[PDB]
C-alpha cells in the first residue's frame, strides 16, 4: 500500500511584485509538517509555484499526493498550459519564452516523481489548511531572509 500524502499550499506578496512568502502543510497520518520561506522580491505567480514545489521535493519516497491549492495560475498551468509548453520545447507559436519556466520545470520534475490528485479550491470557508498556508506565507513575507534568484526583474 502506498505511502499517502496531503499538501496544502498557498504564496503571496505583499503588494506584487514585491516581498513574498509562501506556506505548504504536509500531512501524513494525523500528524502535520510546515513549511515557509520569505523572499526578498518576487511575484504571487512564483509564490503559488514555489508552495507546490517545495512541498514536493520534501517528500523522500514515491508517495501518492493530494495536492489542494486555491491557485488559478497553478490551476491553469497544471490543466491548459503545461502539455502544450512541453510538446513546444517550452515556447509558445508567438516565439515568446514561457515565464517562470525556471519554476514551471522544476515543479514538473518534482510532480513526475509522485502520483498526483489535484484538489482545486476555491474560497476558505471548509478549507482550514489552505487558509493556514496563506497565513504562513504572510508572515514569512514580513522577515524575508531569502532571495528569489531566478526572479527577472526586468521588465
Amino acid at each position: 500500500m502506498l505511502k499517502r500524502v496531503e499538501i496544502f499550499t498557498d504564496g503571496s506578496c505583499l503588494g506584487n511584485p514585491g516581498p513574498g512568502g509562501y506556506g505548504a502543510i504536509l500531512r501524513y497520518r494525523g500528524r502535520e509538517k510546515t513549511f515557509s520561506a520569505g523572499y526578498e522580491r518576487t511575484t504571487n505567480n512564483r509564490m503559488e509555484l514555489m508552495a507546490a514545489i517545495v512541498a514536493l521535493e520534501a517528500l523522500k519516497e514515491h508517495c501518492e499526493v493530494i495536492l489542494s491549492t486555491d491557485s488559478h495560475y497553478v490551476r491553469k498551468g497544471i490543466t491548459e498550459w503545461i502539455h502544450n509548453w512541453k510538446k513546444r520545447g517550452w515556447k509558445k507559436a508567438d516565439k515568446k519564452p514561457v515565464k517562470n519556466v525556471d519554476l514551471w520545470k522544476r515543479l514538473d520534475a518534482a510532480l513526475g516523481q509522485h502520483q498526483i490528485k489535484w484538489e482545486w479550491v476555491k474560497g476558505h470557508a471548509g478549507h482550514p489548511e489552505n487558509e493556514r498556508c496563506d497565513e504562513l506565507a504572510r508572515a514569512a513575507a514580513m522577515n524575508p531572509t531569502l532571495e528569489d534568484t531566478g526572479y527577472q526583474v526586468e521588465v
